Order: structure tokens, then sequence, then C-alpha cells
């Protein structure tokens, strides 16, 4: 059709909000996750507006086609969304109600830095361009900007959804544009990787520190690099989930402590066995001894230190 | 066209059912699943009713687009359905006689907790949204309620297919909506487990076991540690199947447990070499000799404890 | 358009076929299967019967919006096909040739039972649901039923491609249903299992036999061990092929048996290694050199027994 | 519309030809290839036939559904190209030229006998089937089949994109069709082999052959099944890349040869060990030095056998 | 409609300009890559110019099904892109303001060599092609040629986005076609390589040539072996990033020295026990105390080489 005249030369203003039905698909790797909910449209026109008296039906239904409805998209999708309109009604005063569903792929950015025990915001965009004979702005409506019940996302725990009222009103190829911004705040639930990738590593080290209560170098060397070489297998267990990230984080962090820790029992095993054979076995039985109190204290210090600066 | 004018004023009845054909693709990491069925639906509307003895004809076939249809949405897709207009029929006294075919995705909730025998309840919701003219309630015929005897699913053991009458009439966007609630239960076939994952297992911590029945410290630091390296790749091989859950599972349970009984033996292979070397040969034949009778009476009682706690 | 005319009352026979050009992506875990065929329909209308000498044409074209065509559907498929027309023409008769073009993905049931060498019937079932002005039924023209000599699908040998003329006229939703069905025997190639997956596995197991020929226990441990991890690596390759079946498969059983020849391999050098120690040399003597001839045969008699019972 | 009198009675001729641009995506496993490329048609109608005299106009273009275009459809696809017309003109003469892009998908079968160096032909099939009224051969056209010279494809070099102009005018359908052949011969890259998969696996060998210069038993024993599992590691990297085959690939006999010596050297290790403990040293000497010498010869005569047999 | 009249009989000339949004999903396997940006087309039409003082309105905006625009299409993309039209404006003078909103994906070579520090620059190319009727020239608008600040690429940090004023105006099918080049180099970071892949590999290394500093036979053999099981391992690790070139690599290279310094190390060991129990203890002595020197050195000066001859 057309947009409505000036009555006041005044920019239009319409109300969103956006009621979450489901959230699925939360790849890792490409940081994209989709979405199902509903919109809801409440613009002003007084072009439509009747007398409710003389028809004698409190809202009439338009058509989709019949009327004009400002276009309302999102910038961070891959593909537009699949619209289904469900309702329309017309209010005798001249507000319009419209209501839709839709579903779409997302794409944010996450943070791995601290990978177990990690929040993320996710940031859904919605963007009208303003057309040169009338402007529209957008605004957010409390009311509808919720969530369902039956909302769940597997490994995360889904804590709030709010929408910032603030627009920004910038202006892109020589036309105003205003932005409205939804955040939806998760936390990832820890509890499955404690039994199931931390301690059965420590359990592997502290099998591996075993060798400084021997003398046995063979035995020791078996040790040592058996547990080596089932350390490089653990890793390929835990590989699945890291993405890739241009910072250091938690996980990559204690790995090569972990490869630091081996590297340096094996020196120290070669150490007391160059000793031994040079006929100086005091020297090595006070090496080892000193080594057997060094390891742990110093493993546990450089853990608490990578705590410290991770987390604080 | 519109709905029907309230002859006494009463909230609209349709009659639904959903003739299960075949269900595939069950996916236990995305928790999402595929179907393909019938769908009847038989409303009443008096504005169709004609007379039978003057046209001649039983039942006279409509267009769908020359009717009006109510609207007919699942909750939990991640897509609409693929309606396939299959008949119509309009009877003389005014109910008609609506039918179609579809396939559609659906997301329900899965609980992994006893994994391996294991039973899990898929939902499908049905919900019609009421216009502001007329109202429209759900309800269910049992007599179009069931599924197709070639209906298979791979590793399930289809049980029932019954949907629940009673339907949640709540109010969402300011508009009353009913709900009805279809229910699958299916239990999962657990012989191919015990002889490819559980007794495996039980082999090679047997065979670490037999660490006890010797005195060279060489041959029982391999025999133990490559049995830890066999134990982590059989992990390796189970882990293709566990999908990622926030509470303790059997599963992983039973492994940390196996990775804990590593740790003890390690523990006391090394006490026992070491009481060899200090010269006190009696205390270390008096502990293995008690680590015999002590390691698989403990790992049973374990077991059992687990397997009451888990199971009731 | 609408039905004929019931001429003599009597039920309208359509005649069918299929011509397959090209199978391909047999997915064995997810049962489905693709094709790309024609289909021949046949039938016979009074209505669009004209004179040839008049108009002087053999056979003139209609448009397939123009006239009436039965819906022919597939049972077992994901999506509907993908109908491409070619050619249509009316016989002065009063006969209809029917021809089209189609691809679609195809849900069968298999049996892994007999892994390396078995048999699979694929079934394409074709339904027509009869309308209440005229009744329907399908029957099978053997002169089109047949493959195109470029069919190739890799790791099976087509053997025949045929139809059952008899359909099964059942009655679903009030409604009398005909049904054909189309049988495509496939046999797998088993080539390329015994020099890839039997021959290494003997010869791991006789590597790991040859304990019995020494006395050093090391040795024996190291051997039997590490035959074990490479056993476990082998089988880690192996699993990338079989699917998940309620019933005992041949390649299953003989895993499980190979494990437990290594579980009574470990359990016959403890043996040997206790008895050796405490002091009785000709026992374990005796018991290794009967051990020596005892694990073969029995082996042998092992693999016979589940041969003869998984294959008659 | 219709297709043109016959002027002379004969069979109508097109010329074709099709100008790659771009292909990508050769899966080996599912033996599917996509292209993208031009696809020329040029055919005489005299009905559109006007006087570039009186118009004034060299070449008037028309509207494709103001025309009619003779269907044209590949044989080896999954799913019909995407037509995107992009030119149509029309000579004074009668000759039309017709223009068009597309993408698609082609199957075809792949040889994998010699598997590093082997050399492939991709066809693709272009088919027009005759109506009753005309009959309609096809022709290629030399001046348009080319490929652009950004065509490139991962791992293989391009060496010729030719159409075989004898058409193949079989009988299908009771209608006569006729066929075109586009063959694309390639070749695939092996410099990337020789330092990832021979070198290595030759060195690993190598390394395991050492055990003949020693006496140590243990030692032995610890090398060459500790090379063993190194092999069956590396044919697990190896086993990304190679499909199914019924027949004798290359590597395939290699990785069996390989396993079949690491058999022997196993049975070689245990009869000089048990030569030695019967208090027979001579014999055991001699048999190490014999073995020492025999083992590679009788390497390289199979490796030149099997050359000799797969490629010649 | 037509193209417009050549009013001075000059080529059209049209402004563009790509501003980029998001790019994602930059495959290095299939060397494919996703974009969603705009596209502004600005071309000049003298038929539609009219009065802005008699309509009294700046600009009056038309309807994409009522005027001509000139089609744009990419040359390297899998399938046409989705475009969304979004505004349409003309200017009284006759000048025709055009932009739309697309999302599609690219294929571009890339170059491997120097796999963890390398530059790619990805080509967009857009092309017209010209009608018999008039000639269209493209040209490059700068000032719309620009990226949005949000893009955002998992690993790659963008440079710059330029596009080439100069088009390559050749024929092709006949027809002359213009051509534009966009150009978007971005660089690989390779913070998280240094500690993950490099590191531990030198660490294993250098375990592995502890050897030197011991005499005993088995120990060292348990050494070298299983530090070489190690690397295959973590090359297992790594595999899954390098796609297949037919080039040299660096990181190729480096893991084919490194095979062949594991190979000489056992030589080394060997001859070294060889030469010991020969009764010649003085000259092994020599040999593995010059080995410990000569071993690092080499090594070093190998990895120097390599850096200037693939850097330089
Ligand atoms: C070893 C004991 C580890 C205790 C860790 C406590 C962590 C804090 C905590 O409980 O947080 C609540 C959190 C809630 O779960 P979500 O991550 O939201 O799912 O609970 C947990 O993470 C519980 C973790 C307990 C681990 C149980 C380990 C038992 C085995 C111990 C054997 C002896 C060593
Ligand atoms: C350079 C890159 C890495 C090169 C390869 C490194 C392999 C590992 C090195 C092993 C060192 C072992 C040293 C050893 O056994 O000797 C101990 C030696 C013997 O002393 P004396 O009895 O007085 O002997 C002299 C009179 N006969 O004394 C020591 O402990 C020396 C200090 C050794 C520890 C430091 C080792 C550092 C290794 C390099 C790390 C690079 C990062
Ligand atoms: C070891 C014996 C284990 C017996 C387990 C019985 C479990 C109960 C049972 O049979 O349930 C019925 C159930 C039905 O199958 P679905 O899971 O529905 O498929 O059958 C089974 O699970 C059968 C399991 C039998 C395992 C056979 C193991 C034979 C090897 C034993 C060798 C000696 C140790
Ligand atoms: C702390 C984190 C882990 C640190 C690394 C742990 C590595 C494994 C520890 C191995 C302990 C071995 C103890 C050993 O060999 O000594 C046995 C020792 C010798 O006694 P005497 O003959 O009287 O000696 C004193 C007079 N000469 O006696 C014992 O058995 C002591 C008890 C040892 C068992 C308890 C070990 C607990 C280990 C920590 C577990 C943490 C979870
Ligand atoms: C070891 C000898 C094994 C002989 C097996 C014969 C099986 C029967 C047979 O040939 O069937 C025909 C069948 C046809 O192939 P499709 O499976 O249809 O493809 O051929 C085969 O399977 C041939 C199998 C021969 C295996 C060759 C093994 C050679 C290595 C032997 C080394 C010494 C041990
Ligand atoms: C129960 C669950 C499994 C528990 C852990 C099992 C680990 C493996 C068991 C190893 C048994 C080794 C037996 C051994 O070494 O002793 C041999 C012993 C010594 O006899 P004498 O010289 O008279 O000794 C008595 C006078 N001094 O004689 C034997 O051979 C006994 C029979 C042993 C074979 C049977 C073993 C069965 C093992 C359980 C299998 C469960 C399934
Ligand atoms: C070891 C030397 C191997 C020489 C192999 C020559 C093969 C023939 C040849 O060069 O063909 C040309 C061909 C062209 O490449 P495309 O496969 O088309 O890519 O080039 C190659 O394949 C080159 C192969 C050279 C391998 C380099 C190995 C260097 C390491 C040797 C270390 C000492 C052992
Ligand atoms: C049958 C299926 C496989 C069964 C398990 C096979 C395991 C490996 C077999 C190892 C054989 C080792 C033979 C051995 O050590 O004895 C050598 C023995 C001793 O001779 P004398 O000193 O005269 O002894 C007699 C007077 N005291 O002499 C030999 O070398 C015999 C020949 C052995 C080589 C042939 C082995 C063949 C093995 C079967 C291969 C099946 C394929
Ligand atoms: C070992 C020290 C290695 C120093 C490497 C410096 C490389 C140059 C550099 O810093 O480049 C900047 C670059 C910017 O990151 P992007 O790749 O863009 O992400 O930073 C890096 O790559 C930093 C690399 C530092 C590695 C840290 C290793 C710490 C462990 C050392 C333990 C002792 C051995
Ligand atoms: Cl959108
Ligand atoms: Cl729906
Ligand atoms: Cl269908
Ligand atoms: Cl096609
Ligand atoms: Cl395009």
């Amino acid at each position: 059709v057309s947009p409505p005249p000036p009555i006041a030369d005044e920019p239009l203003t319409v109300n969103t909000g956006i009621y979450l039905i489901e959230c699925y698909s939360l790849d890792d790797k490409a940081e994209t996750f989709k979405v199902n909910a509903f919109l809801s449209l409440s613009w002003k026109d007084r072009r439509l507006a009747f007398d409710p008296v003389r028809s004698g039906v409190r809202v009439k239904t338009y058509e989709p086609e019949a009327i004009w409805i400002p276009e309302i998209r999102f910038v961070n999708v891959e593909n537009a969304r699949d619209a289904d309109v469900v309702d329309i009604s017309v209010s005798p005063d001249g507000t319009v109600q419209y209501l839709e569903r839709f579903s779409a792929r997302v794409l944010s950015p996450l943070d791995f830095r601290r990978y177990p025990f990690d929040s993320q915001t996710l940031h859904i965009y919605l963007i009208v361009r303003s057309v040169d004979t009338r402007n529209i702005v957008l605004a957010v409506d409390l009311e509808k900007v919720g969530k369902n019940d039956d909302v769940f996302l597997t490994g995360w725990d889904i804590e709030s959804f709010t929408a910032v009222v603030k627009p920004a009103n910038f202006a892109l190829e020589d036309r105003l544009e205003s932005k409205l911004d939804y955040q939806l705040r998760i936390s990832r639930q820890y509890f499955s990787y404690i039994p199931n990738i931390i301690l059965p590593m420590l359990f592997i080290l502290f099998i591996s520190w075993t060798a400084f209560w021997s003398t046995s170098y063979e035995a020791n060397v078996t040790l040592v690099v058996s547990t080596l070489i089932a350390h490089i297998a653990f890793n390929i267990l835990v590989e699945t989930n890291l993405p890739k990230t241009p910072y250091m984080t938690y996980t990559g962090a204690i790995i090569f402590m972990i490869y630091l820790f081996y590297f340096v029992a094996v020196i120290e095993v070669t150490v007391q066995h160059y000793l031994k054979v040079e006929s100086q076995p005091a020297r090595a039985a006070s090496i080892t001894r000193a080594s057997r109190i060094a390891f742990p204290v110093v493993f546990l210090l450089a853990n608490i230190i990578l705590a410290f600066l991770f987390f604080g």
C-alpha cells in the first residue's frame, strides 16, 4: 500500500517482542545455533481506523496482502526466516496487532577461554530500514519478551532472556536504520567433566609418578613411557570437543604442563641411572628422595597459579 | 471462507487421530526423530449441509480451497510439516471428513540415566489457536489412533501409542489455545551389549588382576600398565554412543570405578616391591595374599550397591 | 476432471511397471537407499475416445492438467517422489499411455545375521486409494518391469527385479486400497574380506599362540598382552561397518570367542609360571605340551560348530 | 507450441556442446561429482523465420515460453539440473541459437585397481526422446565443446574433454531415443604418497628386520610385536582413503604381504630361540644368518612380481 | 522492458560495490566458503526520467517487475545467489539506485605450502553479459566497497577488501563479457600451534634421544620403539587438518625428517649392541659419544635449511 501520512511528522514506532519456544543445535565449531519462537508487531495506522459501533464488530481481521507491513529482518542469519503468519487484528482506534512464527539459524561469537566453566551471551539483532517517505523506529514491549518453560538445551542452563530497549540508530548506505538487541545468557554444566576428564588424567599422572620409589631402570622406563602413551590416547579422547581459538585456554595450558612434567620425569630417571652406573649411589638416592617431594608440590603450585590467573 | 455461525454459541469440537506408518532416524545426540503418518480431522459445519435425496449422491467432494479448514500445527518441530491432502468428503448432515499425510522432525527430551536399560516416551503435541469470532477445542477419536504393523525402529521395541484426551487449555498471547499429547513408549534392546561391551571389559580386568600371583616386578608392571592402555582403547570404542548429560549415568560410574581399581592395583604392586626390597618379605606376602581375596569381593559389593542405587 | 462412468460397474484396472535406471547410496545404518527409474501407467477411459479416421492423426497428445490421472504413491519413502512427466498419448479406442521419471528414497529392513555372506530383498510398495465414486485396482504389466544394464551398486550383485502380481486389497480408514510389491534381490561381494579382516586376525592369533613354546615369563606376558592390544586395535578398524542388531551375528560371535581364547591363554601362562615357581616343573611341562595341541583343535571345532549353526 | 512441419520428412538435427566452467567434490566412496557449465542448442525452425530487411533488426529475441524448446536431459544425475536461461536469438533464415547455464551431480563408475596411479574417465550422457509427430536426433558441434582454463580439481590433472559424435539410437519404451557421450579423462597426482605412505612403511619394516642381528629373546619379541602394532596404527591412518572394491587392489596386496612377512619373522624368532634352548647353537646361527639375506631378496622379488602383474 | 536507446551510441556503465556483513564456514578440504553481503547497482536510464517540480516528490519508487534490471551473476558459485531486493529509487535526472542482499557459496583455490603461516586471497568474480542491442560494461564505486566491523572468521585475521577496477573484457560464446574481481586477503593465526603440535613433538623426540646415555639394550629398544609409537599417534592427532596437495608442504617435510631420524637412531642402537657383543667396547663407546653430539646439530641444521628454503 504505502506508509501512513505524517499526522504529526513524527517517526513511526513499532513495538516488538520474541517469545522463545525452543532452542537447539548449538554448534560450537561453527558458532551457529537455531531458534523457533514468535514475533509480535504492534504499530499504529490511522488509515485502517473504523467505527466499531456502526460495524458492530469488536475487531475485524484483514489480509496480509491487503495492508502494509513494515519489513523486519535479522542481521546475523545465514538465510531468511520462515515466516508463518498466524493472526492479524485491527483495533478500532488504529493500532494493529500482528503475530507470526518463525525459525532461523543465528551466528554469534563464543569465548572458550574458561572452557569447562564459561558463560556465553547469545545475541539476536532486529533491524528495520527507514524509507524515504517515513521514518520508522523500533521499540521493546516487555509484556511479550519471554521464554517458554519447556525450552531445553543440552548441556546448558538458560538463565535469562532480555532485550535492550535502547536502539543504535546509525546510518548505513545513506539511510537511517535502527537496531534492537536480544541477549540470552547461558551457563555450561560442568558435572560430567570431573569424573570423565579430570580425575582419570590425575590418576594416570600419579601412576607415572611411582617411578621414584624404584631402582630398576627397565621398569621405570616402561612405566613412564607407557603412561605417556596413555596420556596421548586420552588427549585423543578429549580432542573431540575443543575448537580452535587464537588465545590460550585453560585445558591447553594444563595439557602442556602435563607434557612438561613427563619430560622432566624422563630427564630425572635418566640422570639417576647415569649417576648409579658411574659409582655414585648416594647422590642418586638424594636426588630421587628430593624429587619425590618436589614434584607434587610444584604441580599443585602451578595449578593454583594458573587458576588464579585464568579465573581472576 | 469464515468460521461457522454460533448456532448454540458453543465451542467448536474437532476429532483428531494419527495413524503411524513409519518412524526412523532417532538421533540421540540432538534428541530428534522423524515420523510419517496420517491425520484425520472430523469437524461439523452446517453451512455445507445439503440434501442427499435431491442431489442423489451419498457424499459430494469439495475442494481444499473451497472450504474452511482449521489450522492444526505441531509445537516441537524444526520446520512445518509437508501436508499432502488425500481425501475430503462432506456428509449430508454437516460433518466433514478430512484426511492428509505428512512427515516431520520432532524434538523430545531423552533420559540416559540407565543407558543400557532405559525406556523413553516420545511426545507429539497438537495445538489449535482459537480465533476471536469462534472458539475451537480439540478432541481425540480412539478409532483412528493406532500404528501400522510394519513400523520398525532400529534397536527399540515399540510398545504403545496412545493420546491423552484431556487438553491443556491455557492462554498465550492473550488468546486461548488447546493442546493434545501423543505418547509413544519405547524400550531399548540390550542383547547386543552383554557380549560387546560388558564381558570383554571384565575379561581385561580379570587379566590385570593376575599380577597378585607373581613376584616379578617388571612382569607385574607390564601387565597392569598394558591392561590400562587396553582399557583406555576400549573406552575409545565405547565413547561413540554416550551423549553429554548433566547427571551421573551408570556407564560413567562403572568406568570411573574401573579407573579407581587400576590405581589401587598399581599402588599395591609398588608397596609390595618396596617392602620386598627393604628386607620384609613376610609382610609383603601377607599383603598380597590378602589383596588377592579383597579385590574381587569389594568389586562385586560396589557393583551390587551401584545397581541397587540406580535401579531402585 | 472426474472418474469415468461405470460402463459395466466394474473396478478400474491400471497397468504398472518400473524400469530401473540406477540405484545408489545403500545406507546400512539407516536402512535407506535411493532409486531413479521410470513409471508407466496404462488405464482406459471412454470419455477421451475419438475418431482417428476423421481427425487423421494416429494419437493426439493431451495435457496433464487437461485429463484426470489416478494418484499413485509409495508407502516407504521419506518424502514424495519428484515427478517429471515425459509423455502422454491417447489411443483412439480409449486406452491412455502415461510415462514419467522420478527419484526417491526408500526404507526397507535389512538382516545382518550372516554379515559377510548375506542376501537382501529390497521392497518398493505401490498403493492406490479408491475414491467413493469408482473403485480402482492395480495390475502388473510384465513388458515394462525390468532394469537398465548400466545399473550398478557398490559391493552388491543385483540378481533380479520382479513384481508380485497379487495385490493385498485391505481396508484402511474405511476405504479399500490396493498394494503392489516390487522385490530387488541382491547379494554382497565377500572377496575383499578374506585378505582384509579374516586372515590378519588369524595371523595375530597364531602369533599369540607361540607363547606355549617358551619358558620366559616376561616374554610370554609381553607376547600375549601386546597381541591382545593389537586385537583391540583391529576390532577398532572393523567396527566401522557393523550396525546394531537385536540378535547374535557371525562376526560378534567370532570376536567374543577370540576374547575368550585370549583370557584362557593368559590363565594358562599364569598357571605354568606358578607351578614352575612352586618346584613342580614336570607338571608344568605336561600342562604346556597338552595345551599346545588342545588350543587349535578346540578353536577349529568351535568355528565348525558356529558355521554349522549360523549357516544351516 | 508444436514440432515444426516435416518440410522434407527428415529427422530434426540439433547441435550441442558443453563449455565446462568448474568441477568439484569428486566423492570416491559414492562415485559422484558435481559440475557447472554451459549448454548451447542450435536447431532450425522455419515457422520463426522473418524478413530482416523489412524489420530492420539483425536478430530479434523471443521468450522461452513463446517458442518450443526440445527437451534435453541427463541420464546419470540424482536430480534434474538447475536451468538458468541466459540468451535466445533467432536468425532470419530460421536457425535458433539457445544458451543456458546449469549445475548438476553426476554418477560414474570408478576403477581403483591401481589406486595410487590410476586414470579415470568421467561420462556425461545427453538424451533426447523423439515425439510421435517428429523425430529428433542429436549432434556435436566442435566449436563449443571445451573447458575453461580456470577449471581446477583437487588431486587430479584434467587432460581432455571430448564428445563422441556417434549417437546410440536405441529403442526404449516403444520410442526411439538418441544419446550423446561426453568424456573427461583425469589422472591422479601421486607425489604426496611417496613421502606419506610408502616410505614410512618401509622404514618400519626395516626397523623390524633388525631382530636378525641380535640374540636376546625379549628384545627381539619387543621389536617385532611393537613394530606390528605400529603397522596396524599406520594402516588405521591409511584406511581413510580406500573404498570397497570387489577385486584385488595394489595397496591391499601390499598390506597382506606385509602381514605375511611379520608372521614369518615371528616364526623365525621362535625357531631360533627354541633351537638355542635345546643346545643346538650352530644350527640357530646358520638359520639366522641365512634369514638375514633371504628376507629382503624375497621381499624385493615379490614386489617386482606384483608390479609386473598389476601394471602389465 | 528493453535496453535504453543509444543516445550517444556508448557502452552502458553500471557502478557496483559489495558491503560485507559476515563470512563463515571456510572449508579447507573443498575450498569453499560462504558470504552474506549487500550489492549496490547504479546505472542510468533516460526513459525513466521525470520532472520533480511537477510531481513534487524528490524520488519516486518503482517496482522490480516494472523496470529493466541488468543481469549480474557470480562465476565461482555452486548455486545462484538468494536475491532479497531491499530498495529501489529513481532520481529525476535518470540515475537509478538499486540495492539488494544475498548469500552464496564461493569456490576459490587455496595454497597450503606454508601451512602454519600462510596468507590466502579469496576471489569473488562479477560478470555481466552484453546483449546484442546494447553493450554493458562494469565499474567499481569505491564509496560502497567495504566490510562490516562485525565480520569475524574463526582462525583468520581479515586484512583488506578491495576490488580491481580494471575489467577483463574477453569474448566467450561469440559475445563480449566484462568481469570484476574482489579480493579478500586473510592471514592464519598461528598461536594455537606452538603449544599444541610443535612443542610436544620436540619433547617426544628429545625423550627418544636419551637412549645414547645408556648401555642396556632392552631399555634402549623400549625407549625408541615406544617413542615411535607415540609419534605415530601424535601424527594421527595432527592428520585431521592437512588437505591433499600435489606439492611438498612444510609439515610433511618435518614429519618425514622425524621418521628418518627415528630410523637412524634404531640403526645406531643396533650397531652399538653388535659391537659390544663382538668384544669391541671402546669403538662402541666412541660411536655413542659422537652420536650424542652429532644428532641434535644435524637436526637443527636441517630445520634451518628447510626454513630457509620454504620461507625465502
Ligand atoms: Cl531475515
Ligand atoms: Cl507444523
Ligand atoms: Cl510418493
Ligand atoms: Cl536432467
Ligand atoms: Cl549467481
